[PDB]
């Protein structure tokens, strides 16, 4: 038996009676899968447990996120090896909150918005990894650091500094901000984590033996910048967004690192020096993406490999020989 | 009439008749004051609403903070021109819910300590100016991004990567988060802001018209690790605490920048540059506080400024005058 706790934001407003409608569907279904369930809304906000066989309750889950009528699913709480109901009675007992008029839920019912509301702002300013620690049992504050090998990803703006100067405010925020959701889209879907962002610059890491996304992830972009440019509305900025790019590879520290007020769970080591040093030198050459040898010697696919024998190291120890790629692209 | 929504954690195991104790003696004061109110617990969480006259709303809450029976006290939500009480009958009506076993309670009650748990992890990994915000009332996703004068702090550990190189992970990780915690807990109380750390480095941000206060928080940091230096126990790390210190003054861009996953409130300019350019020149000097001339012409105190005939500027346009302070710790 899992269970299963998310809350999500309405699509659209919904009556009492649509919200009844969804009710008893619900009951319907969960009745013939063996699942329980409560659902409560609160002004726009959705929250569900659901419990049941696990493989029933992902089926469950799965076509529920396909319903168009809320948006913003996040799961709070998955529980997995579960062996007794929290409401074994009800299929799907629907509480309607907005209507309920009970004055011992009259307190409870204004904290859970104030809680959601603020909840729902955090959620924006965190990283979606931290998410999926907390959901799954793990506190992440507690979680203790570990050395550990990983590919250390570095891109930046090139030339971001004229666009300050000769842009509006609210221009060059929607320039910066369309470059790392570009970034950020393509990066998470290669398995990487964005884990920094650093002026116009993204500081992301992949694992260890990732070396392959790693690469293909920063094909990926610089083919995604060539689109925006190419296809972007005459006399747009992003027109001129260029990217440089550098990939590491080393042993680095991974916890959390900050103070009392506030912490990051992030990465530390010299691997990220080498990341940005490489990332930099891409403004001397004509490629836009350089990485190391322990990066190229880390990759199991047949690459079009290109030794750049102009090195420039500063800061390093033993010489470093640059790779990149060779395509249309650089 | 203020009214004001507070959470916070039990300094320690609380009887429900310890918990009865501070309802009642809260009834007896709050009945007298005006006040209304709602005290909530649940599973070693209070939740509290008290509302009346904002004066004596304050003078409670003062005193309820001055309590050791709880810690961890976030104000979640403060309402100033209330019009009208929510609950106006009750002085302080105590809500314990651990012990409440009716059954419409019984989801609200699992969702409110899912939520409250989840809350309380993600507010160690946000600043805690992005709460000021939100009890206000204001959303800071929706603050729309401004052109505004920065004086930019830089600070950065000496040498870190010998302590990475030759140290133990949990020791590192100590290292760095003291030197986060002494650097936070100075410029906050000094007004500055830390927005975002960088590896072994601290970037903060006062007000524009604050270059005494930037300043006087590197001085006292100077003295903070001098001070943690000489004390530290035979064998310590932190007897080989150094950091650089760059102030610089500019135009910097204000607002929330990052992708759909994940933004920071922070800020963006070419003043940012420039004090991570001075900070770094501090190695090449005796001293270990550089700063630009439109930080020392913006000071109002007549501070012991000594120029620095060496200037050394890469990067910027016209000639950058460097000055630091002149006492014994530089
Ligand atoms: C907040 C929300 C919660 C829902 N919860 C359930 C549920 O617990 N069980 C279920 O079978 N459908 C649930 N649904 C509906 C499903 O997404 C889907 O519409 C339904 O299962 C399809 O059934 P049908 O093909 O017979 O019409 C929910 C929809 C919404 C908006
Ligand atoms: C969660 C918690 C909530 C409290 N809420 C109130 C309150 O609303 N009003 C009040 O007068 N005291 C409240 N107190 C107690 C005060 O901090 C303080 O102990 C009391 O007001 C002092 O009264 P006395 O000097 O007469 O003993 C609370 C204490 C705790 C731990
Ligand atoms: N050392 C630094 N640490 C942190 N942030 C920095 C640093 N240097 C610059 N930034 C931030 O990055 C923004 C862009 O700086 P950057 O050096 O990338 O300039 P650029 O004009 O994009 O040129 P380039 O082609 O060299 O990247 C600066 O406005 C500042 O916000
Ligand atoms: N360009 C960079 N951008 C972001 N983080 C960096 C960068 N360079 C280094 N770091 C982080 O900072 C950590 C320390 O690097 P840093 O350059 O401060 O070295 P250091 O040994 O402390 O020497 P120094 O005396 O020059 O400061 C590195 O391990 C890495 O985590
Ligand atoms: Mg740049
Ligand atoms: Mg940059
Ligand atoms: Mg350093
Ligand atoms: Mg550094």
């Amino acid at each position: 038996m899992k269970r299963l706790t998310y809350i999500s934001k309405f699509s659209r407003p919904l009556s009492g009676d649509e919200i009844e409608a969804i009710g008893r569907i619900s009951s319907q279904k969960n009745q013939q899968a063996n699942v329980t369930g409560v659902l409560l809304c609160l002004d726009g906000i959705f929250f569900q447990i659901l419990e049941g066989e696990a493989e029933k309750i992902d089926r469950i889950y799965e076509r529920i996120l396909a319903d168009e009528r809320h948006t913003d699913i996040l799961c709070l709480k998955s529980e997995v090896e579960v062996q007794e109901r929290m409401f074994p009675d009800w299929s799907m007992q629907t509480i309607n909150l907005d209507e309920n008029t009970d004055f011992l839920i009259r307190p409870i019912k204004v904290l859970l918005q104030t809680l959601t509301e603020s909840h729902r702002i955090l959620e924006k300013y965190t990283q979606p990894s931290i998410f999926k620690i907390i959901s799954q049992g793990t506190n992440p504050l507690n979680i203790r650091p570990k050395a550990v090998e990983k590919i250390v990803f570095f891109s930046d703006i090139v030339s971001f500094s004229t666009f300050a100067e000769k842009l509006p405010v609210e221009e060059v925020v929607s320039v910066v901000n369309s470059y790392f959701s570009v970034c950020t889209a393509i990066i998470t879907r290669q398995g990487g984590e964005v884990t920094k962002f650093i002026g116009d610059c993204v500081m992301a890491y992949f694992d260890g033996d990732c070396a392959d996304q790693a690469i293909q992830a920063s094909l990926d972009i610089l083919m995604e910048l060539e689109i925006l440019r190419n296809s972007a509305p005459e006399g747009s900025p992003l027109r001129v967004l260029y990217s440089g790019i550098g990939l590491a590879k080393g042993k680095v520290i991974e916890g959390n690192i900050g103070s009392e007020l506030k912490r990051d769970y992030t990465i530390l080591g010299d691997a990220v020096n080498v990341a940005a040093r490489l990332e930099a030198l891409t403004r001397q050459l004509s490629q836009a993406l350089v990485f190391s040898s322990e990066v190229k010697n880390s990759a199991t696919k047949s690459w079009n490999f290109i030794w750049l024998t102009d090195s420039e190291l500063k800061g390093k120890s033993e010489s470093i020989d640059i790779y990149s790629i060779d395509n249309e692209m650089t």
